[PDB]
Parts: C-alpha cells; sequence; structure tokens
C-alpha cells in the first residue's frame, strides 16, 4: 500500500475515496481558480466541470466550500484564500475550517502555503496546526507548497520546491501539491526528499496537447503519485476527453500516443 | 426557486422573509450609512424612513444593530465597519456577531469586504469564518463585496467586479451585493460568473430619476437577483414614491415609464 | 422617558441610578484621567473629590478599576487605557472587562474610542463587541467618542463629531459622551444625528465660570442629556458649589446668572 | 399591545409571527401527538395536516424537530418527550434544544410539565433553565402547564390549573397552555392568576362540534389569548373548515352558530 | 454599615445597602415568591399591585422568581429555588434560576431555600454550598431560607433545628439568613447568636389579628434579628401599606407594637 | 428520492454509501450483539463475517467502536450498550459519541432505544440529543426502536411498533430500524405512521430459510426501505449466499422461490 | 506482532514497555487491592512489593494514583474505585483519569466492570467514554471484566466470563483481564471469542503453588496474552522467586515442573 505507514483509520478509509485501489496514483481536479482569479474560463459552469471532469475518470474535485453548498467523485474541500486583487496576492489565509469539510462530508482538505512570500511563516504555523486537525478527525490533508515570494525568480527551481514539499511533509500533510520542476531528474529528487507521496500541477493551459501529457508522463516517471491538475483541463476544449487521457497516462501508464486517442 | 441547492432548512425559511415569493426577487433597503459617513441626508430619522420604505415595499431593511435597537419588512443586520474618517477609510472589521443578529429577531446578516484594500486577505478569513457561523445558525449571509483599493481605479471594471462576486461566493455567502458594472452585457458576466444570486446597489444619487431606475432595470435584465438600494431612495424627496417606483420594476417587470409614474 | 425605546430591564434598571428621575437628564464626573496624564490636579486625592462633587450633587462618577479598589452616588467604570507618555498617546486599549464591572456592583460602563487615531478600527471593534457584552450582562454602555488623528485639525468639528456620536450609537452604546461644537446650532445636529442620548464633555479648565456654566447651558438648549465633565469641576477652587451650579443648569433649567451664585466666592 | 411588557426585540418580534397583529389572540394547531401516542388519526400525513391547518388561518403549528426536518405559518419546536409506553407515561425529558429550533427558522419553542408527576421537580428546573435560554435567544417560550400526577382525580381542578399555570410565568414562560377548567368563571380565575398570556388546550376529540366550539367561546371569554388545539381540529372530517371556525371564533369573537358555519 | 463590616466583598457592600436602611442597619423584605410554591394565592394574584403598595409603605426589597420580574424604587432579589405543594414531594427544592440571570436582570441580590431535613436535602446542600460561591464571585449577596422541614420533624419551629438550619446556611456561604422565629425572644436569640451572618425572621401564615403578628417581629427583633423578611402577613393584610409601614416602624424605628399599630387603617 | 427531504448535504453525501442507487433500498447487516450476548455464533471470527457477507452484496457492517479497531463496504458505528448479564437486561446507555465514529470514518451512527423500558426516557433523551450532534456533523443517524418492557407481553404488537417507529422519526432519526409486525397489513400501518424510511430486523434464527425470506420479501411488500438483518445471516451456513439470497428480494425485488437459489 | 492491528502510534509505543518483546506476553503484577481491602498482606509496604516484583521480573505494576505519588517496570494507573466496606462492594466509579495518568508517565491505565452488578450500565459507559480517551491519548486501556452480581452464581462460568470479555474489547479496550474459567477448553472460548488479547486474574491465594503455576500454564495454553496477578505473587513468601516462576510459564513456555525451581 502507498499509505502502509499512515496509522490513522479515519485518513485510510478516505483516501480510498480519492486514490485508484489497482493503480495506487490519483488524479485531482482543483477548481478552487474562483477565489484566485475569479470566474476564469472553465470554472463559470462550475456545475458543468465538476460533471465532465468526473465523467471523464477524475478521482476528486477540489473546492472551496461555497461552491460545494450550490453546485460522482472524491470532495476536497479548500481551506486557503487568497486573490490576484489583493495588495498581497502571495497572502493566503484560512478562509475554511477542517470541521466544517468533515460536516459536508469532505474526503479531504488542502492548504495552500506560498513559502517565500510575506510573512509565510505564519501560513507555516497554520498548516502545522491544521495538520493536527486534521490528524485528529481523520482527514486527509493535501497541502499545495510553492517557493513563491519577492526573492524567488524560478518558482520552478528544483531546490526551492524540494525544499517547499519537505516543509508540507514535515508539518504533517498527508499528500503534497507541487509544480513540477521541468525535467524528470530534478523532479525525482523532489519526489525522494519529500516522505509524503507527491502529486503534480498542471500549470497554466499549454499550447499543444502533447506538451501538458508529456509533463504529466515526465512527472509520473519521477515518482509522482498522480497528478492535481485544474486549468489545463477545464480550460480544454473537451474536457471529459482530456481528463480521460490523463487518467490513461496516470492509472495505466498509457503512453502519450494512446493518451492522445483519448482527446475529441 | 432561486435557492433550489440551499440545502439548509433555517435558511430557506429567513430567506422567504425577504425574498418575494412570487417573483422570486428582492428589494433590500440598506441603511448602514451612519457608520461610514456619518448622519446624511436621509439617514438623520431613520424611525421614519424605515416606515416609508416599509410602505414603498422595500422587502427588507439592513441596519447595524445600534440601530435597531432603537427603532412590515423584514431585517438584515449588518456586521461589518469601518469609516470615512479613519486613516484607513477602506478598512473594514467584524462589529457585530451573527448571534447577536439572531437573537435580535434578524432574518439575515450582512458583511462587507473591499476587496484590493490593505490587508483585505483579512477580511477574506473574516467572511469565510463569518459564513460558517451562518451556515450553523441557518442564517443567510449577505456578501456586498467591491473592488476598492490604492490600484484600483475603476471600482466599476467588469473583471474586477465579477472577481468580487465570485469571490463572495466561493467563500460561502448565500447573496451577494455589488456595482453595477455600467452596462447590460459586462453585468450579465458578473451575473454568470457568481453562484450565488447577485443583488445591485444603488451608488450615490443620481441627477434623474430615469438615470437611477433605468440602471436598475438594465441589471435586472443582465439577471440580477433585486436590488440593495440605500441613499437612490432614502435621499429621495419622495421616499415612499421612489421605493414602490423599484418594486414595480423588480418586483413586477415594469419598465421605467410605467414604475416613474408611481414618483410624486 | 428618555429610555423608552430601551428594551433591557437590566439596563433601565441601572440607567435609573445615574439619571434623575424628575430631569431625565445626567450629571457626570468622570476621574479617569489618572491613566492618561497621571496624577493631574483635582485628582490626587481622589476619596476627597468623589465625596466633594458627591455633596455638590452628581448623579455619578466614573472611574478606573483600580481606584474604585481603594478610597448615595452612581459608579461607572471605564473600560479604555491609553496615555499621553505612549508614543502613541492617541491608542486606546480595553484595560477592564464588562464582567468586572459588573462584579465591583457598578451601574455603568465606559469606553474611549478615538475615531481617525491610528489603528482606529481596532476601537471600532472593540466597540461593537463590549456593546454586545453589555447588552447581554444589562449593563448601560456609555461611548466616549471624539475625532482624534494625524488628519484631524479641529476635534470639534460639528460635521466629525456628529459622525462620531452616530458611530458610537450605530455600534451599540447607550449613551454618547462627546466635546461640544463650539455653537447651539452645529451641536443640535450632533445631538439630532445621534439616535442615543447624547452628554458633553468639559474640556481643559477655562478662565471663566461663566464661560464653563455658559457652555453647558448651550449644550443643553441643543438638546444634550446632561454632562459628563471632570477637569472644569475637580481643578476648581470649589469642586462643591461648582458641581451644585452644573445641576441647577442640568437638572432645574436654570440660568448662568442663578446658577453662579452656587460657587464659594 | 399584549406584549407591552416583554423587554425583548428577538421575542416581540418572533412573537408577531404566531399572533394576529389586529386580535392580538393566537391559533396555534399542535402535533407533536406522534411522540406520545405514535401516528394516531390525523398526523399520519402530517404534510397534508399541517397543509390544510395553515390553509384554515391557523397562526402556527407546533411540532417535533424530526417532523419539520421533513414535510404558510408560524413555526413552534417542542422540546419535551415522553410517551404513553413508557413505565412512566408522564415523565417529560428534554428532547430538543432551543438552539436547535433557532437554526431551523423556529419562531418560539414550547415545553411541557406534567405539575404532579414524579420527580416534576426536575422539569421544574427544565422549564427554569430553558427559560433562561430563550431570554438570552430572544426565543418566545411556550410552557404547556398540566396538574398531572398519581394524587390528581381532576386534572382541570381549577385550583391545580391555576396553580400550574402561575407556574409557568413565575419560571420564565412567555405563553402558557393549559386546560380549560370546565367553566368560563373558574377559568377566568386561572388567567387573572397567570401573569403570562393563556391559551387552552383543545382536550380529546369531542362528539359534537359545538361542544367543542362553545368550550374554545368560553375560554375566550374568560379571557384566553388564544387556543392551541390539535386532536379536535385534525381529527375532523374537516380540517380546513374546522380550523377555519376555530379562527372566527378566536380572531373575529363570531358565535358558535356562525363559526359552524365554517364546518363541511 | 456595622452589620456587614466582615464583608471583604466591593460588590455584594454596594448591593446590600440597596436593601438595608443606612440607619437602622435592618431590613424589610416582602418575599412573594409564593406563586410558585402554592399557586396565586390571596394578595399574589395582581401581584403588579402588591409590589407597589409593599413599596408605597416603604419596604427595602420585594423578593420575586424571575418569570414575574419580566412583566412589568424597592430592591429587588431574585429567587432561584422552585418547588409546589402539587408535587409528589413538596419539600423538594430544585435550581429554576441562576445567580447570572439574576444579575443581568439588575437584581441587587438572589435567594435559596433550603428544607433541611427533607428528602435528598444533601442536594441543595450542595446547591447553596455551590452557588454560594457563584454570588462570591459575582459580588451578589445570598439570602439563604434555611428551614427545619422533613419527615422526621415534627416542630420545624423546634429551637435547635432552626439554629442548626440558620448555621449551616452561614457556613455555606450565605450572606443573610432567613429562618422561623421559634416562639420565644429566648430560643430564638440562641438562633441569633449560633449564626454568624445576620438572620432576618419569616411571618409565617396570617396570623389572626395584628397584634400577634406585629408582636412576633418586635419579640424577633429584640432577639436580635437583622429585619425581617415576611410574606403572607403583609400582602394578605386588609391594607398592605398600612401595615407594612407598622412593620416598619418596628424593625427600622424601634417604635413599639402600639405606636406601630397607629399604622393600620380602617 | 427517498432522502429527497433531507436537507443535509453531509448526510446525504454518506447516505449514499449506504444505500444502493438504483433501488433506492439496503441491506445492513448488524453484527453488534457482542456487547448484548457475548460471542454467539458467527460473531466469533467477525473478520470473516464482516467480509463473507461483504462478498454477498451487503450495503453496510454495523459495529461497535472496539470491533471496527480491529478488523468493501459501508460502516455504521453503533453507540448504545447494554448486556444480557446486566440486572436489566433492557437498560441501554452511549458507549460511543458520534464524533468518535466520525474521526473513525464512519457513514453513519446507530442508537438503540427500548421504548418501554425502566428509565427509557432517559433514552428519549439521548436519541433526541444525538440527533442533533448528527444533524450538525452531517452524519446520518439510525434508530433501532422497540417495545420492550415489563408491561410489553408482545413485543411485535403494531400498535407498540408503529408508536415506536414514529417516535424515532419525531426525535430526529434519519433512519428507523425495528421488528416486522407479522403481516403485510400492520406494517404497512408502521412505515406509513413513520415519517423517516423504516428498515426490519430479522429477528432470532428462523427454521427455514423460506420463513425468513418469505419475512422479508413482506417487509418490502409493506414499504420498507431496506433491511438490518444480523443473526439470519451470519449464523447461516452459507453466509455469503444468503446474503446473496436477501440482496435479490431487496435489490432485485425478487421472489422467494428465486431468491432461495442463490443459497450454496 | 499482537498489536499489529492497533493503528494508534502512541498505543503501540507505551504497549512496548508493558510486553516483552521476544514472548508478546506481559506479566502484570496489580497491586491495586488496596482500595478495595485495605491494606491486605503483601501490600503493607508497597514500596518493597514493587520493587520485589520488579526483581522478579515482572513487565508492569498496577497501582492507584495516590501509591505512586509515593512509589525498571512499566506502571499502569488504575481508574475505577469501590471498597468492600461499602453498602454496594461491587459498584466501581472511576476514580482517576486518563489525563492525570498520562502527567504521571504511566505507559497504560485499567478499568474494572462487574458485569451483572447493580447500575453496571453506568460502567458501560465508563468504560466506551474513557475507551475514546485512551484512544486520543494514544494511552493503551486495560479492561477487567468480570461477571458479578445479585445474580452469578458462578463468576467463572465460561459463558458469563466470555461475555464479559467480549464486552471490553467491543467498547475499546486494548486488553482484557478477566478470571480463568477453570478448563484449558472453556477458557480457549473467552480468547476465540475476544477479539483483544486476554490476561487471567490470579484469584485468591492458592494452598500450594503447584495449584497455581499450573492455573497460569493451562491458561496460556488457551491462548492468554500473559496474566496479571496480585495476591498469588505479592502474598507469597518468595515474591520474587514466584514472580521469576510466572515469567518462566509465561515468558519461556516453560513447565510447572521447570517453574517450580524457580521458588526459594
Amino acid at each position: 500500500e502507498l499509505f502502509k505507514d499512515i496509522k490513522n483509520l479515519g485518513k485510510l478509509v478516505r483516501l480510498e475515496r480519492i486514490f485508484n485501489r489497482e493503480s495506487e496514483k490519483t488524479v485531482i481536479v482543483p477548481m478552487d481558480h474562483g477565489v484566485s482569479n475569479g470566474p476564469i474560463k472553465g470554472l463559470i459552469d462550475i456545475r458543468k466541470t465538476v460533471n465532465d471532469v468526473a465523467e471523464g475518470g477524475a478521482n476528486a474535485v477540489l473546492l472551496h466550500k461555497g461552491i460545494v453548498r450550490h453546485g460522482d467523485v472524491g470532495l476536497i474541500i479548500h481551506l486557503s484564500g487568497g486573490t490576484a486583487i489583493s495588495p498581497n496576492p502571495l497572502k493566503k489565509v484560512i478562509v475554511t475550517t477542517v470541521e466544517e469539510a468533515i460536516r459536508m462530508g469532505a474526503d479531504a482538505v488542502s492548504i495552500h502555503v506560498n513559502v517565500g512570500s510575506d510573512e509565510d511563516w505564519e501560513a507555516y504555523r497554520d498548516l502545522g496546526m491544521i495538520a493536527e486537525t486534521c490528524e485528529y478527525w481523520g482527514m486527509p490533508l493535501i497541502a499545495m507548497m510553492y517557493p513563491r515570494g519577492k526573492h524567488i525568480q524560478n518558482e520552478r527551481d528544483p531546490e526551492l520546491v524540494a525544499h517547499a514539499a519537505r516543509l508540507g511533509a514535515e508539518l504533517g500533510a498527508d499528500i503534497v501539491k507541487t509544480s513540477y520542476t521541468g525535467d524528470i531528474d530534478s523532479f525525482r529528487d523532489v519526489v525522494k526528499g519529500c516522505p509524503a507521496p507527491v502529486v503534480v500541477a498542471g500549470g497554466p493551459k499549454t499550447n499543444t496537447d502533447e506538451e501538458f501529457l508529456q509533463m504529466i508522463k515526465d512527472a509520473m516517471e519521477a515518482g509522482a503519485a498522480g497528478v492535481a491538475v485544474g486549468r489545463n483541463i477545464f480550460q480544454h476544449d473537451d474536457v471529459v476527453g482530456i481528463t480521460r487521457a490523463v487518467c490513461k497516462i496516470v492509472h495505466e501508464n498509457a503512453d502519450v500516443e494512446e493518451a492522445l486517442k483519448e482527446i475529441r
């Protein structure tokens, strides 16, 4: 098992609702962008998007409580908030509690920490604290760790990303979301340096499908436990198909050539 | 039903006291300006105002607890505070609790978030947190979301307003108050991008009864679930009449000509 | 009845111990200056001042818990603190709780908000929050609202004062203490714009008893529900007499001539 | 007004949703019998009963939280429970909290105290305690006070009923439900001896409609503030009509003859 | 005020001064909590009136249940105990009101009733002791009505039982004790001397003659009572205002029975 | 929809893990007998039974926290405890909290109330109280209501059972477990008198599988929302087969003659 | 490993301090008799008994907090209290909290439940509740379950003991202390019917050593996870030797024959 070390009945039960039993990998489609960037392309009719991603084979959707309250897969409730309109766009505060996510039937919660941002230590505490709440409630915690701030030019730097992922594991996250470092070798270092399974983010919408799918394929190669892509899936012309494509690569290890056949 | 998705008995019961059953739209007359600008025109004799507006047919009045403690419509208690006299006029802090509003018999509470203001992330947290308190108490929450800050020249910008409204919905507000973007098309984007029903603000007192009523008419066209105008109603020569005019337009779908006739 | 809208048994009961039943007005002598300015003239022998002003006919004294703990008339416990020695003299923080004031037998509590001061929004929250505590405990709350800060030249500006008073009422205060605006008309605007009864502060000690008493007389004219003067009373040569003078103007609607007569030559 | 003495904004607001503004009287149809006697006649299809009652002009229905949770008038949530199957059928325990009733949007709560029953002092405490909770939350409290126990032969005895009603008012109830004492004079003593407005119970289904309507008419004469009948209304052949009869008597002081015309 | 010179509690001192006469340092309390125990009895049907009359006669304070206060200038004492004659155990008393509730109502004091000798009376011992601490914290003066009542008590006025009962109240924390007069000045002086807290006498059921009653109060004062707390003998009298005035004469001014009677009209 | 009236996101999500989506019925195999009767036949190797039963197609198993703490279907945690060895075998106390069940990943909790037993009113309170805890946490609550006590000769009496089930619904249970009344007509009354879906108990092991399967068939006919049988399944020679048989009747609505076939 | 199933880091760590790593069995010497029977033989100089037993190689001593507060082996703090002088000698109440035991450095806590005693259901609740506290704190819980009460003649009855042990496991105990049933076969039923490891009590001092050591030998044969004897050890002439003897039989599968060689 992937979580043979997790000595928490609650977490094991819930984690099984977001990870594919056979492949022991996960395809998470985060759709919390509304808070950060407003109603962007693909997240305007969230009810449809969630539904397609689900039909496409995604293991879980990641949303803010407000969206769940309105509109068959795993549910991950995001706990962090911050916007691009804010005088400090990198600031993240806790906007939702673990308890709220639990009473909503969520299978997991997620937090976002911009390591390197102003007063990022406040988020260090939030993560560590929420980690304990999650441990008590048997709620699996996904920590999106990113190296972002005034002194960080390359938010994809292998050292910074590996550090950021390690931070997440050290403080208690069960799973870590982070950026792909650009190449299989450096990303394998991120994976090896992080005691918790790592999942890659999709990044902004790529120009060519082959581009995006190859990145996911490489990340899996490096040892990723799955993926957590938003924009590259819901901003695609064929949401269901592109999701299906990603599932091929992640759960079946099918190559980009066979994957692409899924894109209608 | 507008809130067919709201799975909260308490909220449904209370929401019915601020929305017209037939039309499923609302006319809210916010009168919390006292805190922001002092005793302005129309809000000096609040007791009279509330009654005239009630007569005109407003569905609910929005006040600060202190005013309710003193002077047949629905009641919405405002939870946010900040003044123009403050060294940071855009700052808003929580001045009243949901529990206080509940023990006062209020049918809903409202919060104001100036997205883009200094330390606006603190209000993001307040909103998210209060949203959970409201969910627990079955208290409908109206979130007044506005793009306002040092780097925002046009607080009516379609992108900023749509983002602001989205933010409110994502964080848990049941209803969103925001500025009209100036034209039916851009505002329809605000409405479509926000999962929660949107209500328009009146803005400062306009020069003519048509200017104002046309704006409300357009907003309804764009898909607004109603209106929440203060100044344009209580600062009018015929409060009861102008309110009646707004109701015509909002609940019965009358056009400006047919509505203006209600003014004296 | 002045509080015929107050639907709170506890507050009504307590308010009656600080307001004159007949005049429906109040003469409050605040003596919390110790915290702000140290042991100033008149507040050195606080035990004497209180008794002196009490004999003169004051309805209530306003003190910090520490002074009450040491050495008839009503008691108002102040909840705010800040000093002139502080790098931010306009800052006010909550130094006493409503519960503490209640277990001390106080009839009311007071808070001070310098609207316009740095991070004054934090005091907005304190007021709003404390207002709820007061509502729960049936403790009447007096909010001293003043326009003070880096961008305020005239802290007596009619618009700013009226706004400040309104703020107090909106956030939950039962009574509002504020500065007189200088003239009957502008102050009447403050009174009319504030849903809660307003009480005037005395300001620094005046040169004449005729000026001070005239100011109070004018304020009453403008519609004040009473007065809350400190310095002009306890820093006077004849504390008892000056207090008696003020009571005539507030409770018996007498004139300045007939009132001045109460002072010991 | 009837609640000119009630110095509680929350209670006044809520009480207005269960009392007729003009008559200052109320017609409450309690339907909490399910807990006490199981699914009896008239309470099997509660959704329909509530519909007809409301339809018939009733001011409010009184239910247990479980029934509300399933299927336009005022709502009173009952807080007491006990059954006829219990080894002590007269025992009543608190089964629902005031807070729960508040988050459900209820306009009031009710408690049942069998004065004279075993360990009835425990209910005295419950009433007194709940009374305080209600006072804090601005929730009007209806106390059903009845003289019932091993040493009480006549549960309609004027002295016992007057005492029971007094008890309710002394301990904090805003309204008191009790049995009619059989005659206008003795019941007027109950009303005069109880500082809180008194409402009469209907008792078991009567044989003739006049037997029942006359009783209500007499109770109003004695000074009752309204009625709270269950069985005599929902167990009637024409629920809407009989309700409608009761209202005409209570709200318009029509006589039994004009009242009976409402029955089909 | 010499009566409570030992009370080291600012709150209690302030409040106690609103129920005790500054000069006589005695108190005339008119308890009207009978509604709960016996229903709307004679004199307590129009409580608003009784309360106003009693105040008109000069009583220092009225003692009521929260419900009655809630329904439309004397001191106010909120009763916290409840039990009824209709109950299968009429001597049982449970806490029906909290000290906090009394405080937020503006009450100047709270009262508890303990029937020492009744079934599970130890539960009331705990209530008293516990409430005493709540009162101490809130600066709320506590009046403990202590009575020897139960299955094995034939004479609820027995000097030994009453003195014990009063002592219990003081030991557990009551600031003032209400109890029955023992029938004679000497035995009652023992009750007063054995109880560290000032003792106030109950009126008992309505007497046949104004003399029986006023003489009893006069004797109690003689024995050292700090005042009186009579209900029935005052509000069930033909001239409530006058009989109250009579009682005040005795207690507050040490007038004698003959002079006190001059206050009762008719 | 069976739970269309349930306005609780958490409960809906969890309820879907114990009810078959197509038939909207459920097959629950309660195995909490250990506490009541010790290690009886079939519950000695609980780990086996749970899979044996799971294999046959059951929707959920019902266990005490202790058993879960040790040994793929839905999980219901029992909260009530009492034993046959107790001087009062009908007494039930709360031995587990809803919170504990939640942190264990349970999909629901159950309580047992012996209506008619000594101090059964204490369980009335427990049920009512726990119902509120369940409502807050979004945890579906199953209430096993049974008429049992010194004065109840026939614990299967139609009136008593219907009353007991009603009690459960009134106090807040989402689902009710109760005994079959012996015939389709009387049990239909139980179902109709209870606002919450009713599930039948299996009772002690029957002589022939026809009698048992016929009983279940009849119960479904009467309108049962499914079944909750323990002994008749785990004490059977072919646990997997008998479970499969039961599923055919409840999920496929098969007949005895055909259902009896699955029995290997 | 014995606690292969225990998914609780805290418990695993602590349990290792009371169980022999190589044998996965335990020798616990309970000395809480002081509370029950006063200062009996062997427990007068507790400081000496604890050390004597320690030298004998016992894995842990079980004491009441008061004794620890005065005086290298594992420590188990007892939480139950009751005495033979009590009008109800079988009554047990919680006299110590899990938290207190934790801040004292204890490795485990124990509770005593007399199944069948008056109001024993109150102890059922205590066990179930304490079990949850233990689970949260990672404190292993030992439940001493015994069938004792007015209707129990043979407190060693195989059925009653097996039931009692099962009860402990069902309610959450990690380990169960109980009486030996008299013969290897019936006791094996107790062990098999209880999901938690079972440890045997020593009972009153036996006349001969061969009597006692044989009993322990048989219990181990039946599948016991160790022993928890008090009187038979500390009331022996050679405490150290008899303890050594027990360790041989229990920890090394030694024979009664071989063991007795340890008694000097």
